[PDB]
């Protein structure tokens, strides 16, 4: 029993943090096979940062004005590209401890681990969903750069996320390891703010599932309700319109505690209207809607990495 | 910024754990150097349960009788004694992904990390508290007995925690690993459970500082009072008493937000009669308690969003 905001055990990538630093800037690299992965940025100062041309800024930059340390070892830069967002830097050795691994980009809803870094040295990891405003409600303090995101899928890495910036409200701004910002955002200093963001309706129905899977019941209810309906109170409350491939997911969960998905929207419903009247559902006054189907399934049978 | 319940990175464990089968029972171990530790309760068959008697079944065992799997390599064992709880088995290779690394014993209040494994697998990692009935409110399903809780401060795991089993109201119970139980729990199946647990004050405190570190206001109040009326107060609301030695532990955030730790709790007392209103603090309608003083310095920045 218990239920967890969990994160994937995060070995496999500690085994490729590195410490970039160019000029006075020092920050995170993702090293696999031979090639550094980090944000761009670093080539820049705070000037650079106003209005940076990064083609113009890297072309000035010999291989020896990157200082990639892992551990203790230095690693000897012998070239250097930009795609995107995110630079690469060919190094002399390949990582011994490359795990198995893909780049993947996910969808707004989907959650990921993220191993916080701080001079190549990884101090923390948890568990965090892609916002629909495309934002991470991380912890990241300065030199938190180039930290990554990633789930593991069998003894499979996928990496969807490196740390790039932080918003004015708090919250977080990254590429995917192709260098492509999630959300409209852009590595400069510019005025630069979240959207608006709702609720991702598909991971709070997961969620109830998980309670009711915990013997936490008291919100279930005889009613039932459609597609159509739900959404017509969803959206009014800032919640993720429910597709029908969204039903389709809960499939399973609907299957194993003999709760309907649109019996448990129908629940959803009246929390969205009534409150939680004092109550609390897995520990939580608010709604979580930071996992997914997939997490609860996994974390609600005990599948291994 | 921002404020997250955040693990230690697991790679130093998970390097550790291995698989133990005895019998038809199998369970994690945590092998360091060349001792793979473990639930006693592995040597137990379906009528050991209620009333095991551990040196009985210990002496009956040989070293092959133990079956431990480190990944894809069988491991052999040389050698088996029990400590407390604990079972250690010998074994003829040492780790070579060994960490620097100590045993611990943590004391209600105290934060983890938990690294659940199922089969000598890694499976996922959470934080956790110590709570002050000496349960932890974990996530622990069939097979998870003898994943481990644990610390990282600096290169060194401290190892504070092994998970031996689950109480009736679903929070787990479990031992050092010299094997003590925490609390008066017992590695047996007769009927036990969890005494009524309390709110960590110490812990709320240093998350409200946290909350004023990050930038936000709206809960302070005018007011201070004494550590005994607080006291009062508190207990009403099954919050643990805060003690002199928790106001000391308070007193680097005190003094990095110029709020002193009575006037501070003056706030929570305000808090606890009123409710937060439709508000959050750090995106929590709850009070947190699985927080440290420790862990709020750790993770917080070091000058305050004023
Ligand atoms: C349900 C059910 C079991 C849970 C366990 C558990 N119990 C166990 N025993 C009780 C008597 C033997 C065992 C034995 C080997 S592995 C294991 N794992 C641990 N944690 C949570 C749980 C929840
Ligand atoms: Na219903």
């Amino acid at each position: 029993s218990g239920f967890r905001k969990m994160a994937f055990p995060s070995g496999k990538v500690e085994g490729c943090m590195v410490q970039v630093t160019c000029g006075t800037t020092t920050l995170n690299g993702l090293w696999l096979d031979d090639v550094v992965y980090c944000p761009r940025h670093v080539i820049c100062t705070s000037e650079d940062m106003l209005n940076p041309n990064y083609e113009d800024l890297l072309i000035r930059k010999s291989n020896h004005n990157f200082l990639v340390q892992a551990g203790n070892v230095q690693l000897r830069v012998i070239g250097h590209s930009m795609q995107n967002c995110v630079l690469k830097l060919k190094v002399d050795t390949a990582n011994p401890k490359t795990p198995k691994y893909k780049f993947v980009r996910i969808q707004p809803g989907q959650t990921f681990s993220v191993l916080a870094c701080y001079n190549g040295s990884p101090s923390g990891v948890y568990q965090c969903a892609m916002r629909p405003n495309f934002t991470i409600k991380g912890s990241f303090l300065n030199g938190s750069c180039g930290s990554v995101g990633f789930n593991i899928d069998y003894d499979c890495v996928s990496f969807c996320y490196m740390h790039h910036m932080e918003l004015p409200t708090g919250v977080h701004a990254g590429t995917d390891l192709e260098g492509n910002f999630y959300g409209p955002f852009v590595d400069r200093q510019t005025a630069q703010a979240a959207g608006t963001d709702t609720t991702i309706t598909v991971n709070v129905l997961a969620w109830l599932y998980a309670a009711v899977i915990n013997g936490d019941r008291w919100f279930l209810n005889r009613f039932t309700t459609t597609l159509n309906d739900f959404n017509l109170v969803a959206m009014k409350y800032n919640y993720e319109p429910l597709t029908q491939d969204h039903v389709d997911i809960l499939g399973p969960l609907s299957a194993q505690t003999g709760i309907a998905v649109l019996d448990m929207c129908a629940s959803l419903k009246e929390l969205l209207q009534n409150g939680m009247n004092g109550r609390t559902i897995l520990g939580s006054a608010l709604l979580e809607d930071e996992f997914t189907p997939f997490d609860v399934v996994r974390q609600c049978s005990g599948v291994t990495f």
